[PDB]
């Protein structure tokens, strides 16, 4: 129950009753004011509120951003409208220790861009994964309907593929038939947008020929240890000793032979050659390692 503000302090041109603006467009809401000279040194605040919440304020009397409030004329200016700018706006002229002067409210409606939020992207699913999900959400005016189809010659979603009420594409017990290009369509009266994404099915490496040991030999003998892998993408193999990689850069080049088929052959075995040798198999999907003990008998 604060005292009323003086009559010469007033909002001359408040916001328009209703504005409709397209997302991406600039706009501005008005709050032209008259500030009498006998208050120029008082604490006077011009505030803009959105849905009842303070949004911008500037002191009018005593002591590149997208959304700014201009001191001289009270304009709330939007350099570019975004969907969340929609709401009910009101400006206030507030002298310290007095009742605020309230403008009429102004409704700001935004014609939203038809677009995905966010835009679906390509995914790699693990073979035999129990559940895998690909979200699809869009905005627009009105809110668009979202659906999934398969791209290409056969548009039907494979078995154990479904779309839930949120537009989420769901794969159950991922198998090789799930691989393909899948299209999310968002449709309303503004048109239709189409995000097609690659859904690949990958397989972490597995040993087809794992290293097998213990490998026992005598000094000056020759040993071989094997490593071959399968997977999708085609895995690479890498030899280590005690988790330290092995190559020509750190082994005797006339004794250690790294064959193309994954086999490691050690000629003229020495006592120091003993230890734990490992093969790591890897692709873009994952990694595995298996090790073997090399025993050198005196
Ligand atoms: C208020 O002043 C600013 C700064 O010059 C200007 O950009 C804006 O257009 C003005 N408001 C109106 C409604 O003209
Ligand atoms: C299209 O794909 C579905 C789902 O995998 C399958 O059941 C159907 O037989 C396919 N149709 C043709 C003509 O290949
Ligand atoms: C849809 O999303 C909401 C969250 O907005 C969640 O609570 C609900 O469980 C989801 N529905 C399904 C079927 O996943
Ligand atoms: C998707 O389309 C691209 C381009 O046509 C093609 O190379 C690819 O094999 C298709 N399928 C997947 C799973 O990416
Ligand atoms: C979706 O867009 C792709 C291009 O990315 C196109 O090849 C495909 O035919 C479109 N699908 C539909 C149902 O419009
Ligand atoms: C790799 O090739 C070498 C030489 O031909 C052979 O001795 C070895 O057994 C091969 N490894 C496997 C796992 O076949």
């Amino acid at each position: 129950a604060l005292p009323a503000a003086p009559e010469d302090l007033r909002i001359v041109q408040g916001p328009i009753g209703q504005s409709i603006i397209k997302e991406g467009e600039p706009t501005a809401l008005t709050c032209l004011y008259e500030l009498p000279d006998e208050l120029k040194n008082q604490r006077i605040q011009l505030r803009w509120r959105k849905d009842g919440k303070l949004l911008r304020q500037v002191e009018l009397g005593g002591s590149d951003a997208r959304l700014v409030l201009h001191k001289q004329n009270g304009t709330l200016s939007f350099a570019s409208i975004i969907a969340s700018d929609a709401g009910q706006y009101q400006c206030q002229l507030q002298l310290e220790a007095h009742a605020p002067i309230n403008s009429s409210p102004g409704i700001l409606e935004v014609i939203e861009q038809l677009k995905f939020v966010p835009q679906p992207t390509s995914k790699n699913l693990e073979l035999d994964a129990v559940v895998a999900k690909v979200h699809c959400k869009a905005q627009g005016t009105p809110t668009p309907q979202v659906q999934w189809v398969r791209d290409g010659e056969n548009t039907t979603l494979p078995d154990h593929v479904e779309v839930d009420a949120n537009g989420t594409l769901i794969f159950r017990n991922v198998n090789s038939e799930h691989r393909g290009n899948y299209t999310c369509l968002a449709t309303n009266s503004q048109g239709q947008i189409n995000a097609t994404v690659a859904i690949n099915v990958v397989v972490t490496p597995k040993f087809s020929v794992p290293p097998v040991g213990p490998i026992e030999t005598s000094e000056q003998g020759t040993v071989v240890m094997h490593c071959q892998a399968i997977g999708d993408p085609k895995p690479t193999i890498q030899w280590d000793k005690d988790l330290k990689y092995l190559s020509e850069n750190n082994t005797d080049r006339e004794r250690f032979r790294f064959l193309e088929n994954g086999t490691l052959e050690i000629r003229n075995v020495q006592v120091e050659d003993e230890g734990s040798y490992g093969c790591t198999i890897g692709n873009s999907a994952g990694l595995k390692r298996e090790d073997v003990q090399l025993v050198v008998k005196t």
